[PDB]
């Protein structure tokens, strides 16, 4: 079993398409969690709504209903059709809420800004395959990428929004909370430009993208459920800290005596062993 | 020490493009391309060495850092997309910054107080100069450091995506990536496919580039090392393990096929290309 050899500074966010800029654990943070991006197994088994092209993450296709309508017709962000029921939205969609979401579009014969309203049950509905914007959809086909959250509050990278589907459906990427005794989940951050509201930032993910590719691309057997991880400084060899790699795609840490940590991103893990659920971490 | 050569276990519908961030989705070789290209992104040997403006984080693809030169300036003080100093003559841009030409290019930019569009002119020598470490916006710069993503492209040409910028700086520099062609006789270069936002101008999709992300990322990490100068690989339905065509994988990165009597193919992305076998420069290659 393997990691890809690279510094977490070289790594991309696994829930929007920017650079991992920091990495945090705190006991403050919510203990349990259902991002529906960002999610894979060890055993490369994609989760929720975790695109199988990493560059569809925060994009989608959509085609305007009929002349001069603000709703759009969903499909995969591949221009295959997307099937209504099948998912919580089409793959890569974004999984924030309590705010508008601003999207560039791009048509063959425009390119502009498109809000939806993540807040309204009448216009957020991805999982019916159909979203509408707060302005006229382009009269074409368009491919939307994520620019920036409008009116956001603290809870917005933190909860999903209402896809108007049952959360509990085996559609849904499962809730996730660190298992072991006093340990507490490992996020990477980056922030996300934003309009109005409050600050939204930092934007946490469970996996960085270059690690769900890879466990795609292995598919390693697990010889454990959980995998023990070394964070190594790249240029010494030496262990800054250790922490525990679950089977269902997260990490975790002891923050011992502490109720949070701020992490360097200058290092790399590296996979040290197999271990058992009931492993205890020493403290960050 | 050094780990054998390996490839990625992914079809290319799922691979992303190198020299924007968009997912491929074509594959492309013609008789009819230009011959040789000097693509400054997505430029990496096998080895894992990146070449010319190649980024080593891959969200900084079409990306860069700026700051407003003084107060109501449309002249932006370039970055690394990390922050750290870009020293002029070091590259021909700072990391990641696009390799596109013959167009305007608009960047969605977002600071801490604001989110907008700013466009830089490529075909002005004087607005577009990233090699002494700034540009100049048709716009008023924001009032604070930025981080900007491109957006689209504004009145292209059939080139933009073929012919680099002048950066304002020497092409045949040891800090530019080198131009590439297919060596083999009768080859062609295997060029990954996508399209990219544009308004007004002519049509410049689709856009090429020679190897995907992951390719690049795989060979960062792994650094590996090769038993010859080409790699042979077969092009493979994963369902049902059937060879749909081979290609070669020279060392300095990037695909050539045989295109043989053709002088152009689409080739599905379906597919999954496997490492076959150690050749040389000399291989021929069965027709695709
Ligand atoms: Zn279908
Ligand atoms: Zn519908
Ligand atoms: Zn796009
Ligand atoms: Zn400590
Ligand atoms: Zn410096
Ligand atoms: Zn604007
Ligand atoms: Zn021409
Ligand atoms: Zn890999």
């Amino acid at each position: 079993f393997t990691l890809p050899n690279l510094p977490v500074n070289n790594l991309s966010h696994s829930r929007v398409m920017e650079p991992i800029a920091q990495m945090m654990s705190s006991r403050n943070f919510p203990a349990s969690v259902q991002f529906q991006n960002g999610r894979c197994t060890l055993s490369g088994d994609l989760l929720g709504t975790t695109p199988s092209s990493p560059s569809d993450l925060g994009a989608f296709v959509g085609l305007i209903a009929e002349p001069g309508s603000r709703v759009v017709e969903l499909s995969q962000p591949n221009q295959e059709d997307f099937h209504a029921g099948s998912a919580p939205a089409p793959f890569g969609f974004p999984d924030f809420s309590d705010c508008s979401l601003t999207f560039v579009v791009a048509s063959a014969t425009t390119v502009g800004e498109r809000t939806v309203n993540a807040r309204s049950p009448q216009n957020f509905t991805p999982a019916l395959g159909h979203i509408t914007f707060d302005e006229e959809a382009p009269a074409d086909l368009f491919r939307a990428h994520l620019r920036n959250l409008w009116d956001p509050t603290e809870h917005s990278f933190w909860r999903i929004p209402d896809y108007r589907a049952d959360v509990l459906g085996s559609e849904f990427a499962p809730s996730v909370s660190a298992p072991g005794v006093g340990e507490t989940l490992l996020f990477f951050m980056c922030n996300v430009p934003r309009l109005n509201g409050a600050n939204p930032n930092p934007c946490p993910c469970l996996l960085p993208q270059e690690w769900i590719t890879h466990f795609v691309s292995e598919r390693a057997a697990l010889q454990s459920d959980v995998a023990l991880l070394n964070y190594v400084n790249p240029n010494t060899g030496r262990v800054l800290f250790e922490a525990k790699l679950y089977a269902n795609g997260f990490l975790t840490v002891n923050l011992g005596a502490s109720d949070q940590a701020t992490l360097p991103v200058d290092g790399i893990f590296k996979f040290v062993s197999w271990v058992s659920f009931y492993y205890q971490l020493r403290p960050v």
